[PDB]
């Protein structure tokens, strides 16, 4: 199953440390996030929101970039990786109307998204889910986990990405900061 | 809503003319296809199969190709376009493991998918739905409609595509020929 749900509520594997509503409408503060490898039909009664997305095929990375990523990408659930961040992201209609070469050029040629990100592996385990096609309010769910010693580096990564040409097309973004229970 | 379901059975807006089980397991012959804008969990007991997929963003076409397509592409639902063909397609695992530059290279540089297809517009209207990400048995639902005068031209297009490098990665394919009721 390539579908995952993130339920904000009073149960889950992750305790919410804080929620930062970076751009556009935020997400209601909750105690925990519950991650499930499947679709959940309705938001539970005592829960505040449900996000969902699916794992999918590569859209932009070229073979040499994939080879570099797979060489350093860490697994999930490392013993030391007790911190995580869930960052749902929505991109603008102007982004989605662009052609494939236009979006690839902004993504890598102009913003160096992969090249910049590669600097912060193997410290940071990063994963991507897609959800525009499900009709969700966000387009992507991005997931990161790392040990506390890499907290400052991860903030530096965020600083760099938010200044990139690609981020001129981000129109909604929320950070859910988490600690493993 | 970008989700569409295709229910093969006794009712629908389209009459089945024939089903050509081109490659791999076919689809049961039915009287009609009912097309619904949205997901459907269950189908009538009278129905034999359900297909589903979603409309999505461009994955391969570059700006100059989009410009050429927009200049000649017809709209769906032309009064004259009383014939349609629903062609579900599944590509191999080897295809999906490839990186984005590798798949683009096969799609256009080697197979001339868009260049060949442009030769059959404006006669043929077309739409692409995606469903690998939904866990479906096919990867794509492709849709084509045209006036009867263009049936032989469409069959020629099929012949040219099935001979391309890209089609060496197609592992399941069915043609559901339809007439608008
Ligand atoms: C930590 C190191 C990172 C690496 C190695 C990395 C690498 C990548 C790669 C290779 C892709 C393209 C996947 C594809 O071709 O389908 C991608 C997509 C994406 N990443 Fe990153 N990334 C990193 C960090 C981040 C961060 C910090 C964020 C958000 C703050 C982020 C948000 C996204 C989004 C939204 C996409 C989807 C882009 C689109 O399809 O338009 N990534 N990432
Ligand atoms: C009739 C004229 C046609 C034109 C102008 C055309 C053009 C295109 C274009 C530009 C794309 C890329 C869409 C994107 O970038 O996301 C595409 C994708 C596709 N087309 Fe066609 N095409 C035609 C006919 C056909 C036929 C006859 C078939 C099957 C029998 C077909 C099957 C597909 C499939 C399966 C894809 C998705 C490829 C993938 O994502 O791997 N097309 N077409």
């Amino acid at each position: 199953n390539n579908r995952y749900s993130f339920i904000g509520g009073r149960t889950g594997q992750w305790q919410v440390v804080k929620i930062r509503n970076v751009l556009g409408p935020g997400l209601q503060l909750v105690e925990k996030v519950n991650i499930l490898n499947g679709a959940v039909a309705e938001i539970p009664l005592d829960s505040a929101w449900r996000l969902q997305g699916f794992a999918s095929n590569i859209r932009y990375a070229i073979r040499t970039e994939l080879e570099a990523l797979q060489a350093v990408q860490p697994m999930l659930n490392r013993a030391e990786a007790i911190l995580a961040v869930l960052i749902p992201i929505k991109k603008s209609a102007q982004w989605w109307e662009m052609a494939q070469d236009e979006r690839r050029d902004i993504f890598e040629r102009e913003s160096h998204h992969t090249a910049v990100g590669l600097e912060y592996l193997p410290g940071v385990a990063a994963r991507l889910l897609h959800c525009r096609d499900l009709g969700e309010e966000f387009d992507f769910l991005t997931w990161f986990e790392f040990a506390p010693e890499h907290s400052s580096a991860f903030n530096e990564l965020l600083l760099r990405m938010r200044a990139s040409k690609e981020w001129e097309y981000v129109e909604r973004e929320v950070e859910v900061w988490l600690k493993r229970l």
